[PDB]
């Protein structure tokens, strides 16, 4: 498979302006007729090169003339000797039922549906399958009326008809030019939730959510979130929906999360379907996020699209930033920022240290589906948020307005967006652009000095980014570095120098620099990198008392949580070293007292308390170490939980009881109290056994919602409580017919600390609720084992690696995108000890030798083995 490079971008030799599609739909054999109006922009002797994959070509006409000047090559139809303007007609066949990869036109249960991003439209017809080619689409769909009573494509219905032999047809027209990755088609039988939204300016939009028959009871929250998203985009960004109808289709078979096809979003059902007995608080908030996300793409992705796929973060970074701002505005900003920071430090930093490291705008891609990454999305959003930090809200919105004014109706680049922000705000972002082209996490080192004679506080800040596998050369970045200084009473000391205020966002642009502040009337406790103001590792020599002081006094709730994380990091590192020596947990009394104080603080927001009382995950803990010892980390996390459970037992029980709620509400105050109560339950589960067992069993049985039932079930599994097997069997007996609910249970099985977890996981491949045909099931069992049970995945006998090899040998052929998600834990081998590295390397070498190795796996395996 061949790598493509960003620097090789060239404008296309041909454009297509209009395409008229006809689908004669059938699961075994679909006939596609595509009539394209094309224009040659290049040299009269340049051929038209159409992308196409697994298509059976029936005919090629140019202006109704059967065409003889063409050839098929690997992945292409190359058409020669064309006039400057012409009509291209292609007829071809495809086979939706054979499409197990779920890219192009495929089958999801009884439905037919599409996934075209990034390069799936070439699996439907021969096309200029590249996002700088925008065209106006019409789509005629002909199908069996009984099997496919709903026939949907982008835009508005403009025609419809009945045919003989029980067939019917519908034709759709979308007035906005689009790249073909935004094309969608859906055919099937559905329940439809219908509602309306009236925009600020008075446009009435029909909202339609299509769900499998029988699921209308699980649709209203997604509909509510859609209306919430539309309203928010109006209030916050001044953006209105631009069509007459908004369709969402929930499908059970879907590779990723959801897809922003214009006017016809297609969603993994996990991000649509929710009822209080099936879905947790986190499911409701994820539905809200993803619904908003795809909606936000209407402007940031659709009205302005991507010139080429190396510009992916132009839409994904910006849209993730928007979904975070949406969630943060509607809910707890602090909890959102905290959770997004966990994801950055715990998952994205790991990617930026891995063989798959890339800048947010990549330079080299073999398989573009490999670049839908934590980096492109989450780090891309941190880069957008840094622009917001540098510019302020008002200048940021002016930049947004200039971006749309310049680029509406076109395909743009990351550079175009930065340029708009810079021009609108008059903030110079020339140095800042390096964030787009440089991979790896910067390390920011801070030294400080207080001078009592001059009342001056001096910060010496240095930065470096270590070399990554993809880039030998690194340079200093423009790092917005937000600080606060606290006096002995917990009050903020005004920042100033030479009689003038100083902005609290420091511009750290050099390898090393010194910031001096005057009138610093007391030796400060600093809050550094406030609200995680740049996506960097902070090296500062904190004392425990500085951190507990910030926990108590810091102005922003995020800083209080972050201080608790820095406090814990020291002791996680200590205790992992001790575990390796065979020693038990050591924890100063004053550290345990810090957490007791949070439990007993009556003024603290319970949402904040809950996060401080949620220990860093084994993934967040892993990024504290150069060499990861996954067994030590898992055992230390447990022991730290047991120690705090013992030390805080009475307080934990009191707070658990105090936060009891009889009514279930998906409302932020209620969610916060419930999150705190279940955080207390998790510690209690690891306390005295009989009490743990009674508490956990009682909560499982008395829960009037899935959040509380699952929190109890999960604690029963984590703490290996007596009641575990019973509750697990009850849940299976109740829920086996519901795949999305069973995904929770498969995750609990996959992440079990039990000695025999791999044996149980292998057996579950035969479970009534599991199937290798379904990406959600695969990810919930196998993915959760490899990715979220690193202790068992990295069992010293190499059994975890061998299991994953077996699964990937199947999935390489069945669904390479899902296989490529699942290989990720194996490509981290250089983070592990030599003995584990040699086994993981052997596993990778075995996969490399697969007959018909997918480009998806090839790209990752070769980087990992280099
Ligand atoms: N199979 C894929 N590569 N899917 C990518 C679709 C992601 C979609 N644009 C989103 O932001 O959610
Ligand atoms: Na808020
Ligand atoms: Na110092
Ligand atoms: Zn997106």
């Amino acid at each position: 498979p061949q790598a493509k490079y960003r620097h090789d971008y060239r404008a296309p030799d041909y454009q297509i302006t209009d395409i008229d599609l006809t689908f004669d739909l059938d699961a075994q054999k679909t006939v596609v007729t595509a009539v394209s109006q094309a224009v040659r922009h290049g040299a009269s002797d340049a051929p038209l090169r159409l992308n196409g994959e697994d298509l059976k070509l029936v005919s090629v006409h140019i202006n109704d003339e059967p065409w003889t000047a063409w050839k098929e090559e690997e992945g292409a139809l190359v058409i020669s000797n064309l006039p400057e303007r012409f009509t291209l007609k292609i007829i071809n066949e495809i086979s939706p039922a054979a499409n197990t990869a779920l890219e192009g036109l495929y089958q999801s249960g009884d439905a037919l549906c599409t996934q075209c991003e990034a390069e799936g439209f070439r699996h439907i017809t021969y096309y200029l399958d590249r996002p700088d080619v925008l065209a106006r689409f019409t789509t005629k769909i002909i199908a069996d009326k009984i099997k496919y009573p709903f026939l949907l494509s982008n835009g508005n219905r403009v025609a419809q008809g009945e045919l003989e032999n029980g067939r019917h047809w519908v034709q759709w027209q979308d007035p906005f030019p689009k790249p073909c990755y935004l094309f969608a088609l859906v055919a099937g039988d559905f329940d439809v939730l219908r509602d309306t939204f009236t925009t600020r300016s008075g446009r009435e939009v029909a909202l339609e959510l299509y769900v499998d028959r029988g699921n209308l009871d699980r649709a209203p929250w997604a509909m509510t979130s859609l209306k919430n998203s539309m309203k928010w985009d109006e209030e916050r960004f001044g953006l209105e929906y631009d069509l007459d109808i908004y369709m969402i289709v929930a499908v059970d078979f879907f590779n990723m999360g959801a897809m922003e096809n214009k006017g016809l979003n297609i969603f993994n059902s996990k991000y649509v379907l929710a009822r209080t007995d099936t879905a947790t608080d986190k499911d409701y908030l994820d539905i809200e996020r993803v619904i908003g996300h795809e909606y936000f793409h209407n402007w940031t992705g659709n009205r302005v699209t991507c010139r080429d796929w190396f510009q992916l973060s132009l839409k994904e970074g910006l849209t993730v930033f928007r979904d975070q701002e949406f969630s943060s505005d509607l809910g707890s900003r602090a909890v959102n920022r905290i959770n997004n920071v966990r994801t950055m430090r715990g998952l994205q930093f790991a990617e930026d240290a891995s063989p798959m490291a890339h800048p947010i705008r990549p330079d080299m891609v073999i398989e573009m589906n490999n670049f839908y990454t934590l980096t492109v999305y989450e780090k891309g959003a941190e880069v957008i948020r840094m622009i917001h930090t540098l510019l302020g809200e008002e200048n940021f919105q002016k930049g947004m307005q200039l971006y749309f004014e310049r680029h509406d109706g076109s395909a743009a680049t990351c550079d175009d967006f930065v340029q708009a922000m810079e021009d609108a705000s008059n903030v110079d972002l020339s140095h800042f652009r390096r964030w787009y082209s440089q991979s790896g996490t910067p390390i920011v080192t801070v030294k400080d000095d207080y001078n009592p004679e001059t009342e001056q506080y001096t910060l010496t800040i240095s930065q470096r980014t270590p070399a990554t596998p993809d880039q030998a050369e690194k340079q200093p970045l423009h790092i917005p570095f937000a600080i606060e200084l606290y006096d002995n009473e917990g009050k903020v000391i005004p920042l100033q120098k030479g009689g003038h205020p100083v902005n609290s966002v420091l511009n750290v642009t050099q390898a090393e620099q010194t910031f001096v502040f005057d009138n610093v009337y007391f030796q400060p406790v600093p809050a550094l990198l406030c609200e995680f103001s740049a996506p960097v590792k902070l090296e500062y020599k904190w004392s425990d008392q500085q951190l507990t002081f910030l926990m108590r006094h810091a102005r922003n709730d995020f800083s209080r949580w972050d201080a608790a994380q820095s406090l814990l990091a020291t002791y996680i590192k200590l205790n992992v070293a001790r575990h390796q020596q065979g020693q038990p947990l050591s924890l100063p009394v004053h550290v345990a007292d810090a957490f007791r104080a949070v439990l007993l603080d009556e003024k603290i927001d319970p949402a904040l308390a809950a996060e401080i009382l949620t220990l860093p995950s084994v993934n967040e803990m892993a990024e504290l170490f150069d060499i990861i010892d996954p067994i030590a980390i898992a055992e230390v996390r447990e022991a730290l939980t047991r120690t705090l459970a013992t030390e805080l037992a009475d307080e934990l029980l009191a707070i658990y009881n105090a936060n009891y709620q009889s009514e279930y509400r998906v409302e932020h105050e209620d969610i916060a109290k419930r999150t705190l109560r279940n955080a207390c339950l998790r510690f209690l589960a690891f306390g005295e056994t009989h009490l743990a067992d009674v508490l956990v069993s009682k909560q499982f049985h008395e829960a009037n919602n899935m959040t509380d039932a699952l929190a109890a079930l999960s604690a029963a599994v984590a703490a290996q409580l007596p009641c575990r097997d019973a509750l697990m069997q009850e849940y299976d007996d109740k829920w086996h017919q519901n795949g999305l609910v069973m995904d929770k249970w498969f995750i609990l099985q996959a992440t079990s600390p039990a000695a025999n977890v791999l044996e149980t996981v292998r057996g579950l491949l035969q479970h009534r609720s599991f199937t290798m045909s379904n990406p959600n099931r695969i990810r919930s069992l196998i993915g959760a084992f490899a990715g979220s049970n690193p202790a068992a995945f990295h069992a010293e006998d190499g059994s975890g690696y061998l299991f994953l090899v077996e699964m990937l040998t199947d999935l390489n052929s069945r669904n390479p995108q899902v296989a490529s998600r699942l290989i990720e834990p194996l490509i981290r081998l250089k983070r592990y000890d030599a003995k584990r590295q040699e086994k993981m390397r052997a596993a990778l070498e075995q996969l490399k030798g697969l007959e018909n190795l997918s480009g998806d796996l090839y790209e990752k395996i070769t980087k990992a083995l280099a």
